[PDB]
């Protein structure tokens, strides 16, 4: 139940990621860690929301895939 195919197909993803959320930026996503803490870490970075909820939307989008 609990599988990061987020880093698997990360710069795959990261289009799709910029699509689900405009405000962040392709160019930091196609960096380096990839695995969902890291798109926390960007959610942080730009929008700056609480961990649980930045959770939510990482899963949100887990969930489209």
């Amino acid at each position: 139940m609990n599988s990061d195919v987020i880093k698997g197909k990360w710069k795959q993803l990261t289009g799709k990621i910029k699509e689900r959320w405009g405000d962040l930026t392709d160019d930091d996503l196609q960096a380096a860690d990839g695995h969902a803490e890291y798109l926390v870490g960007k959610l942080q970075e730009r929008y700056g929301w609480s961990k649980e909820r930045a959770e939510q939307e990482v899963r949100d989008f887990s969930d489209r895939l």
